[PDB]
């Protein structure tokens, strides 16, 4: 964590005293724009443009993942540039070590640590240091640190300028996504954080219920059609894979949702393959950051930073999904 | 925890050492019950099978004292043997007496408080580790053997006069074989488990989960061929197998991080698993909750939160087809 303007070594910190934290720490939630006006929260003008946007992720996080999927889907790469933190998330938080393959440093500034460049937009900042972050080459700014938001600028802001062809968050869908993605971020994508990180065996019950209650629950939805809303791809969908391909390998083992592997559920491990397969979408995926970082940056729950060997697995084999459905 | 010259040491086992390859009490205790009295091959004579004599220290979470239970019931030794079950917690103290937790039982003959009271009795000045399996000897106050692996042969012999049920797990034409596989199964699965879960390094934990995974796939084959490792007929190696199998997806797989396959991955492991537990006695000896509780909530080095996970699912209680596919 980064307590106004200095960093701390999980030390966040003494206590609290007035009162979350904080005033600036999600006061990144600026909007991409077609035209620069200011999104639904936050300050414009952050135009859609090329060389301009950049961004800072790892690998082995979910969260930043979805916004990689959404660069390739949307064929962003000819706008969106990107850095790759060191999947080791140490004593300073996100770090700009390269050397592990697939780490590409500070590719912009050449920093060190990623709470230097939160620093470099408001020395003043009090909050968590998270990936991903969407950067302002421009401006030397964050235009915004939530995913959930990012992949919905992806969707649209770049069209006129030649943004491959998709919505993913289509007007008659949209009750259904923001609902879809309402307990399956509680549930999956969070909820099997609340089980690994549980602090009592009470704690840890619930959440892994949960977890696999809603596993039942969607493998019953795909189940009815080739996606979670039916027969169309939308973020909701790739909100939920990016927790689904991380399943087997670390959260099963890691994080103690051991009840059942996603291999073991005809229609998720189908549509984790369904998703996995589509051109682009293989090459977003490496599971040495992954697993280096699950295993080896969460002391407390795992001290030996031993990586286990893994469930078995194999993406590549044919789903059929396409075929089945509708 | 450790006994260091009659002194119990809470994990400091010891100070590093300074001397050194403990001990003169790493003699153990390895005297053999016999049917006439007579010394086995080693310890030392005196300990001749009868009634109302000999009793057992176990715990229900460990695959080496399960050995001696599973021995127990399929020989018919329950009215010559009795039994002790230790706390499946084992902190600050080692084994203990505390029952509360269902199925432990206290101690049943001399209500200590530590399973190490029981060896400090036997040797007052006693440096070694405190284990389970003990076989203890009610007449003379002491220790005939600790050693799980030798235990078995007593009870697959030492009674036979006296009322045991007919059965030899290791008989004269298969001991070749069983002891050939008793060699690499206990190097590589009943012990590789444990080199795995508890490795120091990325390097030690690749090793041994790798030899794992290789020899289940060769017991997989092996399994493939007719009922039981050597043929149609159960032996100890079987049964030593064994009590590593039935803890290997409760525990084995998520806290030992042996989790590239779940033994109800193969036909034949999982078959196999599901027979023996399926033969009359057997089940009663399992208790999940012993050994849930005792490898997730001691083992602090390995799991600092002592979280039980909810654990891969399974059911040991369908139908195998063993009994018919061969031969
Ligand atoms: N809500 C934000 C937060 C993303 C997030 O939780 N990122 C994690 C990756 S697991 C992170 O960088 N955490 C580092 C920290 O909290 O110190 C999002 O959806 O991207
Ligand atoms: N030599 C013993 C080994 C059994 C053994 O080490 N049991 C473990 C339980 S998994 C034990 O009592 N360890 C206690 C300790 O080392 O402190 C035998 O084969 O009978």
């Amino acid at each position: 964590q980064l307590i106004d303007g200095v960093w701390h070594d999980t030390w966040y910190d003494t206590k609290s005293t007035g009162g979350k934290f904080q005033r600036s720490a999600s006061a990144f939630r600026n909007w991409l724009t077609a035209d620069g006006a200011p999104g639904p929260t936050g300050t414009g003008g952050f135009i859609a443009e090329k060389d301009r946007y950049h961004l800072y992720v790892s690998l082995a996080c979910p969260w930043a993942h979805r916004t990689l999927i959404m660069r390739k889907l949307k064929g962003l790469e000819p706008f969106i540039s990107v850095s790759v933190v060191n999947p080791l998330m140490l004593e300073n938080g996100w770090t700009f070590d390269d050397s592990f393959p697939g780490a590409t440093g500070d590719t912009l500034y050449q920093n060190e640590f990623l709470y230097q460049l939160y620093l470099h937009a408001d020395p003043h900042y009090s909050g968590r240091v998270t990936v991903p972050v969407l950067w302002d080459k421009k401006n030397h700014t964050i235009v915004s640190n939530e995913s959930a938001e990012i992949i919905r600028m992806f969707n649209t802001a770049f069209d006129a300028l030649g943004a491959k062809a998709g919505d993913y968050y289509p007007p008659a869908l949209q009750t259904k996504i923001d609902e879809l993605n309402g307990w399956i971020y509680d549930t999956v994508n969070n909820g099997v954080y609340k089980a690994g990180f549980a602090t009592s065996q009470e704690a840890y019950d619930e959440a892994v219920a949960k977890v696999f209650e809603s596993l039942a629950r969607l493998e019953q939805i795909l189940g009815q059609h080739r996606y979670l809303t039916g027969n169309q791809l939308t973020e909701a969908d790739i909100r939920l894979w990016t927790t689904l391909v991380r399943f087997d390998p670390v959260y099963v083992t890691h994080f103690k949702c051991d009840k059942h592997r996603i291999s073991d559920y005809l229609n998720l491990y189908g549509f984790l393959r369904d998703i996995y397969q589509m051109p682009g979408i293989a090459e977003t995926v490496n599971f040495d950051h992954i697993r280096n970082h699950y295993f080896r940056s969460h002391k407390t729950i795992n001290p030996t930073g031993i990586i286990s060997i893994g469930p078995w697995q194999d993406l590549d084999e044919p789903h059929g999904r396409d075929v089945r459905f509708g």
